């Protein structure tokens, strides 16, 4: 009933869809997409059996890929698939929002050009954009144990928040930063330079920030900020947690 | 430096203060708290060495109990005191809100009649209403692994927000509940009768709710949604998680 093993027997489908600037992804696939002016495109290699427990389509102007609900189960629960191979390829003309949950990744490698891009990750996975991000807003909010990667940023604006114990790292240059931990997890942002920055930990996490010349440090539990930096900073702790300098 | 270690030779200082409507407290005392229309009245019980390094005073209306700043350190960290007993008891005629930070235990014994009540953790302690809470509204909030329990609540709306693994357990009668869990934590509701209840899971925990009406049950991870009652349930999961009906 609940459980799929794939057969081993692979399958690439190319599913025909219109553009989308919003993805819906659930499961353990490794996607890789890309923003593009090319027509809209998607790719999913899996086990051939495992095509029928799954769903695959643009709807609303939203890529969704997930597992369908188990049959006759009421949409309390859906399969747990595992796949011996599990690939998707995607592009559409901007991806505003990436809601994703499992334990896949998610990559974007090319140069990408955004607008506002919100990326909300659940679970042990991890979103990587690879190439260079450039533009208005990022936001990177994950709830697990997974990870997101921003390898080379340059932002009018960055805001990331981690609940649980996870890890959020941000590489490049931004002007205004808002960096958020609830929980045991971390930010990691010693080389994403930060004109301001805003640092709240609750509970027992931590953020490493670089800000130049604004740093609003606070701290509710016995967690830790790292700062570099020149900035003037505003301290605010509440509980045994604490903040340092370091060159 | 930073630790200090109780001498042993406990010392009882009652501690002359005004009437507050909010705490802040850090630290791992037993904290003993009542509302009560006589007099404000404070009693800190810890090793007479050590009432040195703490701050025990109201202002702005506040009740503030907390270790001092290291001196000279800039306000960058406290002491770390290690009591070998640590009590408090106090008194003021109403608490709207608690900010709890610390591994000690706050308890609520009496009747206490509430408007609006608004309970902060953060950490590995726990705050026990173990008294009749009756009122129009409590809001039980933490970040951190300890606990939050309530035992008897009679109210018009709960609100409960877990973040990171710890767990909140309320007890009674409520008109409209909110739980929300950000981690991998628990709500044990299922002896709080909701006549509306929603419930929203970020990652992989739980929620048990008794709702007899309605029931708007929204799950983003591997996490679990158990409710008992014939309520109207609306249904949202992203990921492998599961909503499972009791009895
Ligand atoms: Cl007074």
């Amino acid at each position: 009933d609940k459980r799929i093993d794939g057969n081993g027997n692979p399958e690439t489908r190319e599913i025909k869809i219109s553009d989308y600037d919003e993805i819906t992804f659930v499961g353990s696939a490794d996607f890789e997409y890309e923003q593009s002016d090319k027509a809209p495109y998607l790719s999913v290699t899996i086990d051939e059996n495992l095509f029928d427990y799954l769903v695959t389509e643009v709807e609303g102007g939203t890529l969704k890929i997930y597992p369908k609900s188990i049959k006759k189960g009421f949409n309390n629960n859906s399969y747990d698939l595992r796949p011996t191979v599990y690939k998707i390829k995607s592009n559409s003309k901007e991806l505003k929002e990436l809601n994703t949950v499992g334990s896949g990744s998610f990559i974007i490698s090319k140069p990408t050009k955004v607008n506002r891009m919100e990326i909300n990750m659940a679970g042990s996975g991890n979103v990587e954009l690879r190439g260079p991000v450039k533009g208005y807003k990022l936001e990177c909010n994950m709830a697990g144990s997974g990870n997101i990667i921003a390898k080379d940023i340059q932002l009018d604006n960055l805001s990331c928040s981690l609940a649980s114990s996870g890890e959020i790292e941000v590489i490049g240059t931004v002007d205004r930063a808002s960096f958020n931990v609830a929980g045991s997890g971390e930010i990691k942002a010693f080389d994403c330079q930060a004109r301001k920055a805003e640092c709240n930990i609750a509970s027992s996490g931590e953020i490493s920030v670089y800000a130049t010349q604004i740093l609003d440090a606070n701290i509710v539990g016995s967690g830790e900020i790292h700062y570099k930096g020149d900035p003037e900073i505003s301290k605010s702790i509440m509980g045994s947690g604490s903040i340092n300098k370091v060159k």
